[PDB]
């Protein structure tokens, strides 16, 4: 009868209030969760916020040595330019020597020949001299030999 | 008919008992999506770090590369160092060529001057002799032989 309908509304308001503590229990434990997770989220925003940081540095110091690179590069092309214009100096240079040695291989053939004819024109006018020298001096005794003959 | 009031308590408990009970399963399901979404960011930051890390660790990578390129082509700097000193003493002694093939030149044409000069005074000191003397020798010799020839 009742007493059966009774001892059903037990079980059920105690199955009701007990579950009803475990509710608690469950709401007292997710509260301590997203607690710690508020916390622990906390940490690993800050740890990105720096690793973030670090690699924008890593990226500056990335650059900074291709700057030191590219300059580099600038300096030994500056000594390519110096190096071309050397060889390009030697390379006349050494055809001014050319020319210049050919040059005094000429005029000093002009020299030879000019010294040459020098001799020649100092011989032929020093045979000249020689011979008249005797000749007129040949001249000079004849007279002599004469006015000498009868001077008493 | 006052134990009928009782049983409109109960009625209007076992409702309002009724509609937080679909209020919660309301609120649990809100958060259960909160949670899902939380995930989901949380797989997400961690994806960004990955990539952080990584991109970091590829450029620490490429930054040792470049500073071997810079030390391998400063090896080639050494050697243009050498070079362009060998390429300046290679200059300095052609020019040295030079100034005393310019000096050589300058002395061997001054002899070739010379001895034209000299040849041509000497001609002159010749030809004026030569004409003098036979000038004179020809009026001696026409006056002598005016003579012989008056004897007969």
């Amino acid at each position: 009868q009742l007493q059966k309908q009774l001892e059903e509304a037990n079980d059920l308001l105690r199955t009701e209030s007990d579950t009803a503590v475990r509710l608690r229990k469950s709401h007292t434990e997710m509260s301590k969760s997203i607690s710690q997770l508020e916390s622990l989220n906390r940490e690993l925003q800050e740890r990105n916020r720096i690793l973030e940081n670090s690699k924008s540095q890593t990226d500056k110091d990335y650059y900074q040595l291709q700057a030191i690179l590219e300059a580099e590069r600038r300096d030994r092309g500056h000594d390519s330019e110096m190096i071309g214009d050397l060889q390009a100096r030697i390379t006349s240079l050494q055809e001014e020597v050319k020319h210049l040695k050919h040059n005094l291989e000429k005029v000093e053939g002009e020299r030879k020949e000019a010294q040459d004819m020098l001799n020649h024109s100092e011989k032929e006018k020093n045979n000249l001299e020689i011979d008249l020298n005797y000749k007129l001096k040949s001249l000079q005794q004849r007279l002599e030999q004469e006015v000498n003959e009868h001077k008493v």
